[PDB]
């Protein structure tokens, strides 16, 4: 084994510093602690990268995710042992669900104290086993470079995800006394395989060229390659195929394009859902058929399954991970690998399509029939959440700046998804798989660090905001001019919505006492704005976006407004609840009675 | 009968409600979520117990711990799946380290969706395996009563600890269609009893033979209502000096002349010396962790010789056999509940007249190595230690029951050192895991447990930031907690270590703080601040007197080291002491190395 002596003499901590440089890391989010001190002393005043300090490790994790989402690079986290480590479990679980590249370094007690119920000791490798693509505890400093390189490679390959490297204090404080393999200190296809993939591509092209009512079901995977959107559009334009995206796919397709069906799924656009239930061929690109998208699985894509049975269609799946191939529904053709790459190889085999009048006409009728309708403002009423999104979307867009939107979890999140006009990739950063409330703020901060020149807006919910509102000061300390928008309905919207629907309006502990958000913002060091009256919304939104420096804008919005359309329970994607002003008014009455006038 | 049907017809959620009643649960801390909704609908407006809502599940967990610590009852947590569950990992790990009784119920996706990478699904049982005494996923509603009972029993027996019960939505929503064994619904040795007796005997002999005996007491003594009482008895009967661990504070009255105070890396010098010179160490409810033993090979040197010459050594009253002879080899091991065995051993103890020789040496140390520090000079900043002493008196002079919670760091050590501990179950601090942010949420839980008590949270600025959002929860729950922030605008304990071991190189140990007073006001509490020495007394009195929750920020002197200190490979007797000169020279050294920034 060829040896390297360049790290000989350095401490684990110093080697760590050098590896961050070699891994092209320009930002690290962390919080110091005793066990990890050897590494902190090493990166003290280091100019190899910028360090962002949160008030809580969970903040660090979510900042790393936001950063990764906006930059495309893996988010690096550096925390101490014990509580410092357990505090980043949620962010890891979150990054694991949404496939976000993240390398988490957790300090650990000295190897000689491990297993002795030592001070601030935790079985981090054990705890994080199920919420990381891979993890490891570095046994010796000689092993450090290697592990760091494996971590970054695993985190950024296949389906991106989080990895954890446990760093024992004695290992990071130790000095390298031995030369180590040159390989282990440097970063980073079968002919029959590529032969097999080309075969898959040909079969997929054959099916596409045969389809009469095709639909592109696009997900996050298309955004893991710079040319993803470009090729997706080319395919769409070439074969005249309408496109629908998941929550994590928004931004990949231009919603201004006539062929846009918008988001599909539980709270998706009726047109998109209808298109999916009636299509003879579903081309899934970088999407995992999760349960918030498929509706009742036995009712999913009936027309596509029928087409399959008749051998004239079905489902094509461009998936990068074998774990998600044929996991939820049986597919006819599975094109393994990087979606974008395979779309590029397949293009030339796709026959150019002149038009699909029938199909598009049907889709257009649904578009006229099922828009994202809702109860708009009326004289004297409170501001409507949906209206805020629509307006902010325009104001933000009219600035001509690059816009990135992050959100919390709940109704506001769904309305942001539905009513915002998505056009640019890597501009919507939201927690979908795990759905972590409190993701909004810290994610926005990370995103702003990744894209300093972008207008980063966090469309949050009051309950979600409370979870991590302490990072508000971090935004100030980090110099991230994030714009925090709070759609305040003084309730846990998404939950109350379910309680309204399935629990006869019995709201069990789903209404919390909020602090004065404006005074809070002021106390934290930001500008604070509030809006109650419809008349002032436009002015405030403009001041909000225009303000230089971090700013928080609270918008008092109407309460108990349900998010629609809605497919839940055993309903098929085409069996959605539609908005009805008459029914809303009826439900309202029924609510006041059932809650004894409480809500 | 053998079979019980008092549940047939009920939903898992309703059964859960009934079980909380049967388990004598009067408080539940939680946060709703989709997966756990069936249980929330069931406990809706339930009058079987009070529900406390935090802003974050971590808050719920720490509130449960504080509640458990102050009440003696297990803390019950109810959260949803996915993020709701992962958010209580830290509190569980914490409760696991300090042996706190806690039953955590986490909602889970329907059994039919488990393993499909379902919405808000997490392998909770897997994640929490290493930080819970036991955990389980309820497979069916028939199994619900059983699991709930096993959980509470395991959480409250042996060495208390946290347990987690995973509740699948389809299980809690399901209706019980089958009658279940009456036994399973009701809230639930050997001949080793001779070995214990033999031990209790040999220990009593060894104690009656000791010349320089020391009582090294821990949290274990507080796990029994008669612990403190029986501890004093033994101490008085055999005239033995008593030193307690951080988690032991409050089990022994520090007013008694036989009190050595706290031992350990930041413990009283006298306490450490006594331990190092003792021929016999009686360990009661303590696990010899590294923050106490110092350099293990240099620990209890005289106790060793006494052990080698068969005239003493180490006696250990431990409930968990796993912790016996885990750190240091003991001579006698009395298994079981410390309090119980102390009662059984009492009579076999010869009533000592006096130990004037031992006490002479001990009182010699007390006069020489007290908790000294650089006191306030004119115009200088308020000293953290002073605030603690002053508050200790003010709080005490109110005649109310006082409970103190803290964050993690220097302020925590100063609270331990300079407060005069006398009542059991009055100091609630995170020691094993040492979780910053524990202070506030713990105080809230403690206040819920003891409504009439004056609950004070002695926090640090950095620690406070971690969970400062629960400030509004305090208001919503109606818990008039008193939040004290010793603001040194730094991560004190870490800067102290950076000053000591890393040549005054403060790497990311200075966070930007918000306006604590405006923060408090925004959260709905009264906010007070103190900068001048002259106003400290007035503010402390107003602080304690204020009705309702209140926060007081006291600007204190920065870069103040917690002493004495036993770090690295130092034995408990090789501690660093306070020196006025040494400190002035250290300040100048810090100024030179930092250009003048610190
Ligand atoms: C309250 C709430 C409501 C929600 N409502 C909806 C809704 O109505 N509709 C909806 O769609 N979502 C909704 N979501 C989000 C949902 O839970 C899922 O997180 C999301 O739909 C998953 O989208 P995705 O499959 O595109 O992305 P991912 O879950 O990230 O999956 C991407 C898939 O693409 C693969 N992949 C990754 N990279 C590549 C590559 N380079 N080449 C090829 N394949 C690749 C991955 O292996 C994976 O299988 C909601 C979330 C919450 C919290
Ligand atoms: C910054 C910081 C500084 C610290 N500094 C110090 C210091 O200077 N000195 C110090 O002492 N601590 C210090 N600590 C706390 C320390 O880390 C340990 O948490 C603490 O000393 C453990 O005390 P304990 O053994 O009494 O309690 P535990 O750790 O709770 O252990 C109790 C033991 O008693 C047993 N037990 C429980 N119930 C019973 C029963 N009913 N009958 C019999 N046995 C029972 C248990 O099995 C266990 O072995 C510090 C913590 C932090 C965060
Ligand atoms: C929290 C760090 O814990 C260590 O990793 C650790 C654990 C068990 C035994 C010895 C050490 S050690 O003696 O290698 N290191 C420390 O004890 N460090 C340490 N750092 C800080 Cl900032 C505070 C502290 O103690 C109160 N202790
Ligand atoms: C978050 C709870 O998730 C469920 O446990 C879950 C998981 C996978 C598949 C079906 C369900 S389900 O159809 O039994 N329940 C729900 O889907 N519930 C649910 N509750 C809320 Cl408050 C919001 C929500 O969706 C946006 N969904
Ligand atoms: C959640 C968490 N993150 C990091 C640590 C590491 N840590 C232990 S003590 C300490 C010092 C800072 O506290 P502070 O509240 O400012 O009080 P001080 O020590 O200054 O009195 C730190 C950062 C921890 N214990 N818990
Ligand atoms: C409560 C909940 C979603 C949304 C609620 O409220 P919010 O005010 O933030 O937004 P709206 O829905 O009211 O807009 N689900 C459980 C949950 C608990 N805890 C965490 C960290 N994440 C979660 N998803
Ligand atoms: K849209
Ligand atoms: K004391
Ligand atoms: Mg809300
Ligand atoms: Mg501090």
């Amino acid at each position: 084994p060829d040896m390297d002596t360049s790290f000989v003499g350095l401490t684990g901590g110093q080697i760590f510093n050098e590896m961050m440089s070699r891994q092209n890391v320009d930002t690290v989010f962390g919080y110091p602690g005793g066990a990890i001190l050897p590494v902190y002393d090493a990166i003290h005043n280091s100019d190899k990268f910028n360090f962002v300090l949160p008030k809580h490790e969970q903040g660090a994790g979510h900042m790393a995710e936001g950063y990764a989402r906006a930059s495309g690079k893996p988010g690096v986290v550096l925390v101490t042992s014990g509580p410092g480590a357990t505090n980043v479990v949620t962010p890891m679980a979150d990054a694991f669900a949404d496939g976000i590249p993240m390398v988490v370094f957790t300090g650990q007690v000295p190897t000689s104290a491990i297993g002795t119920d030592a001070f601030q000791e935790a079985d981090v490798v054990g705890i994080s086993r199920s919420c990381t693509k891979w993890n490891v505890m570095v046994k010796s400093v000689e092993e450090l470079p290697l592990r760091i390189n494996e971590a970054f490679e695993i985190a950024t390959s296949g389906r991106p995800g989080p990895v954890l490297v446990d760093l024992p204090k004695d290992v990071t404080a130790a000095i390298l006394r031995n030369p180590i393999p040159t390989k282990t200190t440097l970063p980073s296809t079968s002919r029959a395989q590529d032969e097999f993939v080309m075969q898959s591509i040909n079969k997929a092209a054959d099916l596409i060229n045969l389809a009469k009512k095709p639909v592109l079901y696009v997900g996050a995977g298309i955004l893991n390659h710079a040319d993803g959107p470009r090729l997706l559009k080319e395919l769409s334009d070439r074969a005249q195929i309408p496109v629908t995206t998941t929550l994590q796919g928004l931004g990949s397709f231009d919603q201004e394009d006539p062929k846009s069906l918008d988001m599909l799924g539980m709270h998706g656009c009726a047109t998109a859902n209808l298109a999916v239930q009636n299509a003879d061929l579903i081309i899934a690109v970088g999407a995992r058929f999760d349960d918030r998208v498929t509706g009742n699985i036995s009712k999913f894509a009936p027309e596509a399954r029928r087409a399959a049975a008749e051998g004239r269609g079905g489902i094509i799946h461009f998936e990068v991970s074998p774990k998600n191939i044929n996991k939820v529904v049986q597919t006819q053709i599975a094109v393994e690998g990087d979606a974008t790459t395979n779309l590029g190889k397949m293009m030339s085999k796709i026959f150019p399509v002149k038009e699909r009048s029938e199909w598009f006409a049907q889709i257009n009728k649904w578009k006229k029939e099922y828009p994202y309708a809702y109860m708009e403002e009326t004289p004297g009423s409170k501001i409507k959440p949906q209206t805020v999104i629509k307006k902010l979307s325009k104001v933000a867009n009219d600035t001509g700046r690059h816009v990135i939107v992050t959100t919390g979890v709940g109704q506001h999140q769904m309305w942001a998804a539905q009513h915002w006009t998505w056009r640019n990739p890597h501009t919507f950063i939201t927690s979908g798989g795990l759905g972590t409330m409190g993701y909004g703020l810290p994610a926005a901060i990370g995103a702003q660090v990744a894209k300093p020149e972008s207008l980063v807006i966090d469309i949050d919910g009051d309950a979600s905001f409370n979870m991590t509102l302490t990072e508000l000061s971090s935004a100030v300390q980090a110099g991230t001019p994030v714009k925090i928008l709070i759609l305040n309905n003084e309730e846990q919207g998404m939950v109350t919505q379910w309680q309204s629907l399935f629990y006869e309006h019995r709201y069990s502990h789903t209404h919390q006492l909020n602090p004065d958000f404006i005074k809070l913002a002021e106390a934290m060091g930001l500008k604070g704005l509030r809006v109650k009256k419809q008349e002032e919304l436009d002015a405030k939104l403009k001041e909000f976006v225009s303000t230089k420096g971090p700013v928080l804008l609270e918008v008092e919005v109407d309460k108990k407004v349900p998010v629609l359309p809605m497919v839940a329970g055993g309903s098929g994607l085409d069996e959605f609840i539609n908005f009805d002003p008459e029914v809303e008014r009826q439900q309202t009455e029924l609510r006041h009675k059932r809650t004894g006038g409480k809500h």
